[PDB]
């Protein structure tokens, strides 16, 4: 049943066939600038367009090196390396590495999964080449940027019941690592997702160099000069859902929010957020994950976070996105620090909205003096100072169960009401809220 091919050129015709079982032979395959052109291997982007359905593709022991210059060979258009348009396909075990750091002419995605019921399993992906690289999103991640960007994201999950499984995604690029747009029932399972960090102090130390940030006097898109004391990811979201997007299934173009996402047993390291699903609709479920050194741990809006952990070294482990947030059920372990604390947010959690049931567990005994569990109040988040992003800060919390099985202090702001707080220690619970209940329990 298995057709084996021994070159990228012989591979490409099968991508237009339904019901094929193909194996690309073990080996190293290189895509460079000379391979893009009208009589060259790749005349169009996406480079690898899986239009067929009901197919399987075996890339075991395949090292695919794509020179980032390919990102500039298709004019001012988005460049996708891999896109799946058909249904019921299985791609497995490919090792795919971006070579060099050349920025896209426009923007790039390594993998776009449209269609329905597809699965990508066992991939090892390394993402490079973007602009600017060094500032995270401080100078713009969308329209109206202070420094114009050429983003390069990793895996874009769209379509229906599409599945990312047992993948390793390393990004050294300014973009999302794994993200979901218009995806219905996407599942990310068993993946290791990793970016890298840089302090805002190191950014501000470009003063006087003529860097792009230096030439705008570090004025961020948030309305104020980049503040010292924060650790930022050079990437965007580790796993981030969007409330918009376009996808294609069965020849139908679809525009809709992501809905019913599921994330299971993922480890997320050094991204802007660990798991953020607050902007998807439907049922959100997160179980068994580990978030290390992200600016933000878990933000799913509503739904279930269970058997999950995050450290607090660079930002809070938990944050309610808006005052609308309702029904956020979470059980989160605050993990031992994976590096030295550098958390300018002055919070381990920011809680608001209503009708939440929240449990925090930890073995940490060394509590940094600036870290507390906040219910309502004015979070000192990098992106929400001085009225920036106003719906994402300074909001009320009501009818919340807070089980603080940790040593972290709790600060109940005056906009909090009907918070039912159980804690290891009550002496470090300040309550300026209304009709809040504080009871002690035995460690």
């Amino acid at each position: 049943q298995t057709t084996t091919v021994y070159s990228l050129e012989d591979l490409l015709p099968y991508l237009k066939q339904d019901n094929v079982d193909v194996k690309l032979a073990p080996g190293t395959y290189n895509v460079n600038g000379f391979d893009v052109g009208e009589d060259r291997l790749f005349s169009t982007t996406p480079l690898f367009l899986f239009e067929g359905s009901n197919s399987t593709y075996d890339f075991t022991d395949v090292k695919l090196n794509i020179n980032t210059v390919v990102l500039t060979k298709f004019g001012n258009n988005e460049v996708n390396e891999i896109q799946i348009l058909g249904n019921n396909n299985v791609l497995k075990n490919l090792k795919l590495e971006d070579i060099g750091t050349t920025a896209p002419s426009n923007r790039a995605q390594s993998i776009v999964i449209d269609g329905r019921d597809n699965r990508i399993e066992g991939f090892h992906l390394t993402i490079r080449g973007s602009y600017p690289y060094g500032y995270g999103d401080a100078f713009g991640k969308g329209g109206g940027s202070v420094i114009n960007h050429r983003k390069h994201s990793g895996v874009l999950i769209r379509g229906l019941r599409n599945h990312l499984k047992d993948c390793t995604i390393i990004s050294r690029s300014y973009g999302h690592i794994v993200f979901m747009q218009a995806a219905s029932y996407p599942t990310v399972e068993g993946c290791y997702i990793e970016g890298e960090m840089r302090s805002t102090d190191d950014m501000l130390a470009e003063e006087g160099t003529g860097s792009p940030a230096d030439k705008v006097d570090f004025m961020t898109v948030w309305g104020y000069k980049l503040p010292a004391g924060y650790m930022m990811s050079l990437q965007e979201g580790g796993i981030r859902a969007f409330n918009a997007g376009t996808t294609y299934i069965d020849g139908v173009e679809i525009q809709r929010a992501t809905d019913n996402p599921t994330v299971l047993n993922c480890t997320i390291k050094n991204a802007r957020t660990g798991v953020t699903l607050a902007h998807a609709n439907g049922t959100k479920y997160v179980e068994g994950c580990t978030v290390l050194g992200c600016e933000n741990g878990y933000s799913i809006g509503s739904g279930t976070v269970v058997n999950c952990g995050a450290d607090a070294i660079y930002g809070p482990v938990f944050k309610n996105t808006y005052g609308s947030d309702k029904g956020y059920n979470a059980d989160i372990t605050i993990l031992p620090p994976s590096d030295a604390y550098y958390n300018g947010h002055d919070a381990v959690a920011y809680i608001g909205g209503s009708n939440h049931n929240l449990t925090f567990r930890s073995e940490i005994t060394e509590i940094p003096s600036n870290l507390k569990i906040m219910v309502s109040g004015d979070l000192q988040g990098l992106r929400v100072l001085h009225g920036s992003n106003p719906s994402q800060n300074n909001f009320a919390g009501t009818n919340i169960v807070l089980r603080n099985l940790t040593n972290f202090p709790v600060d109940l702001h005056s906009d909090s009401s009907n918070i039912t707080v159980t804690s290891c220690d009550t002496d470090n619970i300040t309550d300026n809220g209304t009709n809040n209940s504080i009871e002690a329990i035995d460690c």
